[PDB]
């Protein structure tokens, strides 16, 4: 079997990516973030607690002849900004993009913090790292990547991620028309649960490239590129009046600014991020201060390669017996 699903920019920023998927029967479509990065499949609902619900679809279990209380289980779990939800369990058919899973858990919120709240357009999460970082207990459930797995023709998903434009997850093949040139596989470690690989360097506009060894994550539930202290003070150097901003949260620059690409090495491939990809607007509506799409890890424990970097390329996730990531231009 397979699977294709087009994901969307939430705004016109390219915050976040929604995808609809349906869940129960009858079906139930909601707009899911998918998130590399995580590995629970959470949704607001009808045990959301009603004040934290402003505008999400939400999924009703007892209007689903398919779904079945998880009995005991309970999940809870936060995110990179400080975010978090929790709940309880049911068990349903899940199905994104024509492909079906049968007995999905799917993680009912009945507490979701603020962020969540306030973004109408995100109904919850599908996580796609390692089921060994699911959050439910006591017992540990099954990503839909690792349900679906057995029944793929490949067991891989894709991602091409659009910039300021539409995209798409397809899952068990690889669409040989939607990169150019060759797609470059490089070895992960599932060790921390995550997509964690090496990339093999960058280089700043038409700079020369840098050979170093950067280990990371490949992370579409976040959205910005996230890196060394030394690299990322490399990049915003070759931008006039860039500076980090304590106050703001990171690097800022001035919306004047015309910004220079930046390459991340795949082996001896390389990916280019455009200039304007790394462009995140205004820091409030109206200011001439515009945030930045690369910022540093420091403090963060890891780097993350998000939706900035991945929206470059058509990425790979390889979940054979020794998974792999692949990189090709597009
Ligand atoms: N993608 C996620 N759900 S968490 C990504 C992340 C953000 C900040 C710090 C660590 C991580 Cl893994």
């Amino acid at each position: 079997s397979t699977g294709s699903a087009t994901t969307t920019p939430i705004d016109s920023l390219d915050d976040a990516y929604i995808t609809p998927v349906q869940i129960g029967t009858p079906a139930q479509t909601l707009n899911l973030d998918f998130d590399t990065g995580s590995s629970d499949l959470w949704v607001f609902s009808s045990e959301t607690t009603a004040s934290e619900v402003d505008g999400q679809t939400i999924y009703t279990p007892s209007k689903s002849t398919t779904a079945k209380l998880l009995s005991g289980a309970t999940w809870s779990i936060s995110y990179g900004d400080g975010s978090s939800s929790s709940g309880d369990v049911y068990t349903d058919t899940v199905s994104v993009g024509g492909l079906t899973v049968t007995g999905q858990a799917v993680e009912s919120a009945k507490k979701v913090s603020s962020s969540f709240t306030e973004d109408s357009t995100i109904d919850g999460l599908l996580g796609l790292a390692f089921s060994t970082l699911n959050t439910v207990s006591p017992t540990q459930q099954k990503t839909f990547f690792d349900n679906a797995k057995a029944s793929l023709d490949s067991p891989v998903f894709t991602a091409d991620l659009g910039y300021h434009a539409p995209g798409t997850y397809n899952f068990g093949f690889i669409d040989t028309t939607a990169y150019t040139g060759s797609i470059t596989y490089t070895a992960v470690s599932t060790k921390q649960g995550f997509w964690e690989w090496t990339s093999t360097g960058y280089a700043v506009g038409s700079g020369t490239f840098k050979s170093t060894s950067i280990d990371g994550i490949a992370d579409t539930g976040t959205t910005l590129l996230y890196l060394p202290a030394t690299v990322v003070s490399a990049y915003w150097a070759q931008v006039s009046g860039a500076k980090s901003s304590s106050s703001v949260g990171g690097y800022v620059f001035p919306c004047s600014a015309t910004l220079p690409s930046f390459t991340f090495g795949v082996g001896s491939a390389r990916i280019v991020i455009p200039g304007d990809y790394i462009d995140f607007g205004p820091i409030s509506t109206g200011s001439s201060s515009c945030f930045g799409g690369i910022q540093s890890s420091a403090g963060i424990g890891i780097n993350i390669f998000g939706d900035v970097a991945l929206k470059a390329a058509f990425v790979v996730f390889n979940g054979a017996t020794t998974p792999t990531l692949g990189f090709a231009s597009k």
